[PDB]
């Protein structure tokens, strides 16, 4: 047959979340529905499972992106539903999707395949509206600083420092650089500023690291806006917008249940950058699923050069989190790609090739065993994936010393990954974690990041502009020294140079600006421009998706 | 004596929807919770009983507002209860409030005291999502539009003669008018254009005049964003945007079932401006309350010159209603502004204020008269009010041949519209009524302008203008003259002229500006300068707004 990713999401019997949240002894008073098939759960399911046994932590991440793509979600779900095959009481976290994408280049499934989260259709667009609260909150503090200059500027800011921005939840470029406040007196104070897409959003971040409400509630007023002409900084805290700001996200702090094509328990709660942040679901979404399982699987944005770093370095850190077991996932057409085959070329085995691209894996896996964490890998196999291949690559993961598997389960549901999930297990009886954080918080800033891209992006050295130094010399001075780092760069590449690709060395990096997250509480060094705004292609899904008579949607995935 | 407004939102005991909607026949598989308290209701549940008589439709509206306030949903709320306390099938439809309300000036009550629709907290702020959807489905527009101008402008449209906006739903004078896609050849294309606030977002005003999302995907295709360099008219199904739209509105096309502190169920469902719309609750919603009740209690926004009018002349129009009786809500103090006592001694007794001031409300009177619909007046109660008082302004509604009731809902709930309620049954079991709208649509822009305004305003004539005399020369050679005329004047008197009080006589009205919804499918005169994005207050209620670790909501109301 030829189904496709939303046929099988449609197709599938999905469990009232109510009786779930039963087969997890969730109260029928924690719960709060949305429609039969989604809800929310309340801050008490972990209040009250406050020192209960924490059940094991298995973070899933991805070697570095390639044009052939990786579904790291996918082998991250269907991993799920093999440890739940073999009964065992699991739980996958993940991030919930932008809105945007969904009518520019289409929506996809969380995950995929028979490894999908469900509904499809609704966590693709309004969902909870978890993220209609976080910009509700970025736009009234964006309103509330605009307004108090209107009413005379009584903190002084100097409008042309202001910082904070505006977010809106569509890819919409004509916002990226736009003017403010025209019109005279009665009408605001003019000003230069723009949009980011709201998953990109301080307040994004927030949510994906507060604790609990209150803990949002004062990460908030702690959130730069700009400088007033002296250049002391002023918050969030000077505006009193806080208050207001939690209370906006009252219930976007509660995760989402929702689940398996085959009815395993998910969260579904946050989703940020893994660039200018961290690129995790929320800490709330796993900390309860600590409480609820032995088993938490879960997932960080891009490769394992950022998204396990971060989750790591700030997400574990802040939440005393420690991550036992971690998978990396691979394809092989990818690492072709990394042994320098364009992707028309992988059509055809490239046995050489995949020789070369390995050493990106490699790299990665070493760093893995750098924070203390027993690293596994994994493979998403394909129709072209021949034998001679998969076993090339097999060999040099021992070859390389950690463990090894094969999942299929783009295809064969929580089958395929049936043996990747003994794995695990195995992993996790014999093999303990000695988790440590890659860095600490008491090095100045360069250290850090030298700590991080020296270790792990396995570069020599790391250079500042101009304005680089200006900002970390301004930073150590206002105090916000002793934070993480975000490390804002290129996907594509262990470097800032996004074309190379495999394991490159010699090469340095770059630091080329610098930005403050005060709420978040990390700092962000950039080593490219970064998109914090992508724009609708020349042919957008948007013109092509319809809803008929009778609900039928064709367009949109 | 009586407790504030919000704590008396909280002791209220509700019923689980589900109960209220399966009391009402709805059945559970129609029904879609959000919570226990709230639920969307299925287009379904009328398309099974499309075949079914009406109840009967009762609107309420009120006298010109005043500084004094009249309270006009408190009635209806307690009209509704009272009508429920004597054991009538009854439901109450009110219309969503904009969430940024709730931080400059403050949110308020679904009501007030003890007529209050329920639970408080939600209908103020994400309530179902219903304008966030409208949001996305309106930017969504403004991002094709400026998508298709940077692909290379195919249809060729004047960027600068762009009338269709942006939207959001804070009060955020900056964003009034704005200049957008700077940057440079990547960044779109440079712009003037504005945010409005959302619930003024003409999607909202279809929303709220559809029939099903088929209708509302059908006027959304006529929406007019913008014109060509030869002045040929652009639409949004110019640019296909209607099926996303429509699809961001799926949910959003579903009535909300919710109920009053006494249980009565209730819907809200839209709510639109009622200066540049017709400031009704959705066709949808009301359409539906007429299936599953033998009694309809709803209401209009502003005055009865404004509300009632575009409610009788637009609403019913479109969906063939016909009201069976109106309600006028007054109170002696906003008479005796009318008749010319300043704020600060409304207190003092002054029976000829009372008298001259009556003016105002016989004229209000007089015109629910002029559509075929029998009156009955609602003297919401106030504690320094005088039995002369009192007395006297029975005896002027009686002599101005109107039913009267004194209503003490704010205070007692549905026990202090119990004569009320009785006045209306009596009115509806004795006085049948002969609805008929104020005009025909085949009259000219200008013949229907003079209409109202001379029959509803008492207005002499009506001035226009040059740039209004073109607006309807150009619109009517468009095809687009025979369409529903809304007015978008002050809403504090008759007059255009909101220092004009009572019952002003000798005065002209003048359309300064005409403009256009073609997708809600009716045309905008407007007066003075009519503020479709106010901003925020000196202090903004959003610097006293906390809520702390139990919940507990201070500041907010
Ligand atoms: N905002 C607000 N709205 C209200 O309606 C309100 N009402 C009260 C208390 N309500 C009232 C209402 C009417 C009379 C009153 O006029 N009493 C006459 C009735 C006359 C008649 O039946 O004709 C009496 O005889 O006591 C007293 C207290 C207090 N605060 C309020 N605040």
């Amino acid at each position: 047959k030829v189904p496709s990713d939303i046929e099988i999401a449609q197709a599938a019997k999905m469990k009232p979340v109510m009786e779930l949240a039963r087969g997890l002894g969730i109260q029928e008073d924690e719960v709060e529905l949305y429609g039969k098939y989604k809800a929310k759960i309340s801050l008490d399911v972990y209040r009250r499972l406050k020192d209960k046994p924490d059940g094991k932590l298995i973070l899933v991440t991805a070697i570095t992106p390639t044009p052939a793509g990786e579904g790291k979600t996918t082998t991250s779900v269907g991993l799920t539903d093999a440890l739940a095959r073999l009964g065992k009481r699991v739980m996958v976290c993940l991030r919930e999707p932008s809105l945007g994408p969904s009518f520019g280049i289409k929506g996809g499934a969380a995950g995929g395949g028979y490894a999908q989260v469900v509904p499809m259709e609704d966590i693709n667009l309004h969902f909870t509206g978890d993220i209609h609260a976080v910009t509700y909150a970025h736009n009234l503090l964006a309103a509330m600083v605009d307004n108090h200059l209107q009413q005379g500027n009584v903190l002084n800011i100097d409008p042309r420092t202001i910082t904070w921005r505006r977010v809106i939840d569509l890819n919409d470029r004509a916002l990226r650089n736009i003017v403010i406040g025209l019109g005279g007196k009665a009408n605001g104070v003019p000003r230069e500023t723009g949009f980011d897409i709201s998953v990109a959003s301080e307040v994004m971040a927030c949510l994906c690291l507060a604790s609990d409400l209150m803990d949002l509630k004062e990460r908030f007023s702690r959130i730069v806006v700009g400088y007033t002409y002296d250049g002391k900084p002023v918050t969030a805290g000077d505006l009193e917008a806080q208050g207001s700001m939690a209370l906006l996200m009252k219930d976007a702090i509660k995760p989402n249940l929702v689940q398996t094509l085959e009815n395993t328990p998910a969260f579904i709660h946050g989703g940020p950058f893994a660039n200018i942040a961290h690129g995790c679901n929320s800490i709330i979404a796993t900390k309860t699923a600590l409480k609820l399982a032995d088993y938490v699987v879960t997932e960080a944005g891009f490769g394992a050069d950022l998204g396990a770093e971060k989750f790591y370095d700030v997400k574990c850190r802040y939440a005393g989190f420690k991550p036992d077991a971690t998978v990396i996932v691979a394809t092989v057409r990818a690492l072709k790609m990394h042994g320098g085959v364009p992707k028309s070329d992988l059509a055809t085995e490239n046995l050489e090739a995949l020789r070369e691209g390995f050493a990106n894996l490699e790299k990665h896996i070493e760093n893995i065993g750098k924070f203390g964490v027993p690293a596994v890998v994994a493979i998403n196999a394909f129709p072209t994936d021949t034998e001679a291949e998969l076993n090339l690559l097999y060999e040099l993961c021992a070859k390389a010393g950690a463990e090894v598997a094969l999942s299929e389960v783009w295809a064969k549901g929580g089958e395929g990954g049936l043996e990747l999930a003994r794995k695990v297990l195995q992993t996790l009886e014999s093999r303990p974690s000695n988790f440590h954080v890659l860095y600490n918080l008491d090095l100045s800033i360069k250290d850090k990041i030298a700590k991080i891209a020296t270790e792990i992006y396995g570069a020599d050295g790391v250079n500042y502009t101009a304005e680089a130094d200006k900002a970390i010399q301004r930073y150590e001075s206002l105090g916000y020294g002793n934070l993480p780092v975000v490390m804002a760069k290129t996907q594509y590449s262990f470097s800032d140079d996004m074309t190379k690709l495999g394991r490159p060395r010699n090469f340095t990096i770059t630091v080329r600006e610098v930005r403050l997250s005060a709420g978040a509480g990390f700092i962000v060094p950039i080593t490219g421009a970064i998109m914090t705004m992508p724009g609708l292609p020349k042919r957008p899904a948007a013109c092509n998706i319809d809803i008929d008579a009778d609900g039928v949607i064709t367009g949109l995935f």
